[PDB]
């Protein structure tokens, strides 16, 4: 991370151009450049890059992700004074408190609403149950009733929760991580209703954010479900729209999750004071929030003064009506596992590949499962796993067990005794498990239970994966002269010795080179060595140079692992020439 500037990550559905305008004002006053980026999957990328001390100085996301980041030590504790805190609503600060510490600045409160086309549907439906009949009416007129994003569980949750579904039970000021409400009767009822809509062709399981937005904004469907960030595109489309309370289900309100868009500071940032100045004195002001809100609406902002100014907007009132029928998202680390579990359940049930009951049963199990620490190790290198709670020397009451490619199911280990397991995984004096040289067959789960004389029990739970770095990639079978107007084989990139497979990518003039566009094609193959299990990849690049184009291209190929266990590897560049 570069000292003396600010890099900000925010999702691509938010007002990033407006935020960049706030950054320009900061730059005018301070000379400090503010770069706003909107990477894909930034909420998954952040914990990867920040864990190694890289990433943005500031990350924006709803507050639900932040407990996990904080637990991993990826966030700086913020230091607003009490006078600053008093400028924002107390419930918004609660959303960004983790283990007693403020770990992000709250920006705005979001909830989904029903958005409807007033020219098609003057009185929007009060119930989910009336939507099939409404769709039949509209289909007869060449339209449809409802389209919304069915790929992300955020959008389907309000219906799943209505009749009794919940994420984690809240009681005594705490979430019970084992009391999950994903496969109860209420969740099943809601998801069954959704799936029936799809079975009856009132909705399509493939509908995503872009498809639903396009259909609504072109006047093809009478309703959608979306948040405040979507309003600006509807304004542009000129559709005469209203924003209103979500339909009820079985007579009960839909319960959207309430998200607080929040800004965290990277623990690894050398620019923490600049970040504080930007967030407190530039962004969290009437003029700062206005700039962002004018780009894509924020909802009900956390800053009291500006929230009061905008409160008269009936779309914001509807957002708050819906929010106040729903639940605040927990910020606990287990929220990630909950969302992944429910995403899978909804996709599998909606596609018909699994019953609602079976999909939700699996999701329940996954969401409530004990957390495991992800461990990675390079093939051939040693690995040490701590038995938390064990005394530093014997006697120790502990038990290691594992479930890997070397075992059928669970194997319980014993103290060293000369048996063959001792050369693969053995218990050290301090109770740790030592694997002298990991291999592919060691991937799996490793667990320790340590018991103390006072009755204390401590469990350690590890999910172990391994990797190998291939040799530097090479380009072979390359053609140094290219002919415009016909396909030319630039060469074949080859990488040998990876685990897992990884992928090869081509680049032209220091930018990625995209297949099937502008006369580019790639033929790829993967081979696995029968004994070692390591992978060899090939990627053959064809290009059709355009006549009059740049006759001096520079190509290169790189290998990347799926997860960043190591850096990309690159070939030397090649510089074939286009000759007439
Ligand atoms: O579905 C897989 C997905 O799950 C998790 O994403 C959840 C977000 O963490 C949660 O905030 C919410 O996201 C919505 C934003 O709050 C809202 O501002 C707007 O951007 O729409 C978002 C939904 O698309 O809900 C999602 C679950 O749908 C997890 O964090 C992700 O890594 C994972 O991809």
């Amino acid at each position: 991370i570069e000292e003396g500037k600010l890099v900000i990550w925010i999702n691509g559905d938010k007002g990033y151009n407006g935020l960049a305008e706030v950054g320009k004002k900061f730059e005018k006053d301070t000379g400090i450049k503010v770069t706003v980026e909107h990477p894909d999957k930034l909420e998954e990328k952040f914990p990867q890059v920040a864990a190694t001390g890289d990433g943005p100085d500031i990350i924006f996301w709803a507050h639900d992700r932040f407990g996990g980041y904080a637990q991993s030590g990826l966030l700086a504790e913020i230091t607003p004074d009490k006078a600053f805190q008093d400028k924002l609503y107390p419930f918004t600060w609660d959303a960004v408190r983790y283990n007693g510490k403020l770990i992000a600045y709250p920006i705005a409160v979001e909830a989904l609403s029903l958005i409807y086309n007033k020219d098609l549907l003057p009185n929007p439906p009060k119930t989910w149950e009336e939507i099939p009949a409404l769709d039949k009416e509209l289909k007869a007129k060449g339209k449809s009733a409802l389209m919304f994003n069915l790929q992300e569980p955020y959008f389907t949750w309000p219906l799943i929760a209505a009749d009794g579904g919940y994420a984690f039970k809240y009681e005594n000021g705490k979430y019970d991580i084992k009391d999950v409400g994903v496969d109860n009767a209420g969740a099943k009822a809601g998801l069954t209703f959704l799936v029936d809509l799809i079975k009856n062709k009132h909705m399509n399981a493939d509908t995503d954010y872009s498809i639903a937005e396009a259909a609504f904004n072109k006047g093809e469907t009478a309703m959608t479900i979306n948040g405040p960030w979507a309003w600006s595109n509807i304004d542009t489309s000129k559709v005469n729209y209203g924003v209103t309370v979500l339909p009820t289900f079985k007579g009960q309100p839909s319960k959207p999750f309430v998200g607080v868009l929040s800004a965290g500071i990277n623990a690894a940032s050398p620019n923490k004071e600049l970040a504080k100045e930007f967030l407190e004195n530039y962004l969290l002001t009437d003029e700062g929030l206005e700039a962002v809100n004018k780009d894509k609406p924020l909802g009900a902002v956390a800053l009291k003064s500006y929230e009061e100014e905008l409160a008269k907007d009936p779309r914001i009132a509807a957002t708050m009506e819906n929010a106040q029928k729903g639940e605040i998202m927990p910020n606990i680390p287990q929220m990630s596992a909950f969302w992944y579990a429910v995403r899978t359940a909804v996709i599998n049930a909606a596609s018909g590949r699994q019953t609602v009951d079976a999909a939700l049963a699996a999701a329940q199990t996954n969401a409530a499962a004990a957390s495991a620490q992800n461990i990675t190790a390079r093939i051939g290198e040693p690995l040490v796993l701590k038995c938390k709670g064990a005394p530093k020397k014997p006697p120790q009451r502990l038990e290691w067990k594992l479930n890997t490619g070397r075992t059928e199911a669970w194997k319980v280990l014993s103290p060293q005794g000369g048996g063959p397991w001792d050369s693969v995984a053995r218990v050290l004096p301090n109770g740790s498990l030592f694997l002298p040289a990991v291999g592919i067959q060691d991937e799996g789960i490793f667990r320790c239970q340590a018991m103390n004389r006072n009755g204390k029990e401590t469990k350690s739970n590890y999910r172990v994966r391994v990797y190998q770095i291939p040799g530097k990639p090479e380009i072979v079978d390359s053609a140094s002269e290219l002919t415009a107007g016909v396909p030319n084989k630039v060469g074949t990139c080859v990488s040998e010795g990876s685990y897992p497979a990884g992928t090869l990518s081509w680049h032209l003039d220091g930018k990625p080179l995209v297949p099937n566009e502008k006369g580019v094609s790639v033929k790829e193959q993967t081979r696995r060595h029968p004994e070692t299990g390591l992978f060899t990849l090939q990627s053959e690049l064809m290009v059709t140079p355009a006549r009059g184009g740049d006759p001096r291209p520079t190509f290169s190929c790189s290998f990347s692992p799926g997860l960043p266990r190591h850096r990309a590897l690159r070939t030397a560049p090649i510089q074939p020439r286009v000759w007439e």
